[PDB]
DNA sequence: GGTAGGCATTAACATTTGTTAACGACGAT
DNA sequence: ATCGTCGTTAACAAATGTTAATGCCTAC
């Protein structure tokens, strides 16, 4: 929003200025660790991780204007080895390198408070996500994940709320729930067709009972009501 | 932590007096206190959430010098409704009104980078924990939770390493994962002495093959070394 | 108006958790 | 003495890790 836009035009007086990233490119990865502060101005990405085993995990989706750190400021070392994979067709991102960031945030306080705000939104997001996922099984982890995407990328239509996102493979949907196999997801996904809360037509997910999803993930719905009110209010 | 000691003195030069809370007291609360910045100087505490029915959830343990926040910096609204509950002897904590924080941080960049660092150490922490817990099921959750409890609260004794806490009822180990009955958790710890990794004595937990834990929660073990090296180094 | 991989669906088992119910001791009012 | 607390087990009801085989698709 407004705050995001002036951070945008804060960086551009200071000689760091965007880079186009395209689908499946990695702004940074878990094998070649460079420590950045990524200001993703526009587009859609996902934070992933491969293990010494090939087991994939979709931690989180970053969208719109947001900030992703790969380095600590005061120590300038890595925070953990992850992947910021682009999902949208294109994405603009401001790749600030970490031992630059302190001097930048020092000379303007309005914009540190911005990044501080987002990292606050992030701490509260993870805790919420962790809470609702951990209580009742993978089914909860699915309903939680669906509800997230349904709020962030959901659109109105006379057959339900559309999760308008590239091609959310069911294997990918399980990847956010820490699931290895599509069959485990297919089984769950249409307990949610029969219970009439989810349909899968046009190879895209349509939500029918938002109140169902809310019950299985109340801490997250709360997080939206508090940290992203404008979004939360579109679907009420 | 030498960085926090300066922050305590910094608070005291501003008339911020420490308050003493003591076992099972709630510094801030699920039914909106709020919102404060909580500088926890000494003691041990836990962050919990109670659902509408009665299902409880132990999201994180906070210990020693750390800083919690229930409010966003700029808007001073809630970041979510949780409980900070004193688990230990009786913690010492500086409770700062949030409106007072932005001003306090605005005029001493050193401490204001310090707060940012702590908040970076938990966005990283939360993510790592989300990862190891989501994969490898709830057995992996217990082991991952055992893991962080050793690194933080672990002495090494001629009987392995002692998880040196109060009274960690397996009811409570339980609340760290999402396992809501104390018999399911008992079926786990059971299976971990039979495999020689933990022994239950003196109403306290001991770990003697910590290597077994590090495989079930690798990105947690990776997180300590990366984020909290001094803590990691004492067991490696 | 035709091909080959890529997923979704669904079945059949192998384990892991969820749940309830007795039984038994420690520790505190 | 009489708690409520906590740990421990067996016994089961679901839940979900797996793998395999059958089909509809769409990128090509």
């Amino acid at each position: 929003n407004a705050q995001a836009e002036e951070f945008k035009k804060y960086l551009e007086t200071n000689g760091i200025k965007p880079k186009q990233f395209h689908k499946k490119e990695l702004i940074f990865n878990q094998w070649d660790p460079q420590e950045y502060c990524i200001f993703l101005y526009d587009g859609i990405t996902k934070l992933t991780s491969i293990s010494e085993n090939g087991t994939i995990m979709n931690l989180q989706y970053y969208k719109g204007a947001f900030v992703i750190m790969s380095g600590f400021i005061d120590t300038e070392t890595s925070v953990g080895y992850y992947n910021l994979e682009v999902i949208s067709e294109q994405a603009t991102a401001y790749v600030i390198k970490i031992n630059e960031l302190k001097e930048l945030l020092s000379k303007n306080l309005t914009h540190f408070f911005y990044v501080f705000q987002t990292l606050q939104k992030q701490v509260s997001y993870s805790l919420a996500k962790f809470n609702d996922f951990s209580i009742n099984g993978k089914l909860g982890s699915i309903c939680g994940q669906l509800l997230i995407l349904t709020y962030v990328y959901g659109k109105e239509t006379p057959d339900g709320i559309k999760i308008t996102l590239d091609n959310l493979t069911m294997q990918e949907l399980g990847y956010s729930s820490g699931i290895a196999h599509s069959s485990a997801v297919s089984r769950i996904i249409s307990k949610l067709k029969q219970e009439k809360v989810i349909v899968y037509k046009n190879s895209c997910f349509y939500v029918q009972n938002l109140d169902y999803l809310k019950r299985y993930a109340p801490k997250l719905d709360e997080w939206f009501y508090l940290a992203c009110p404008a979004t939360w209010g579109k679907l009420n």
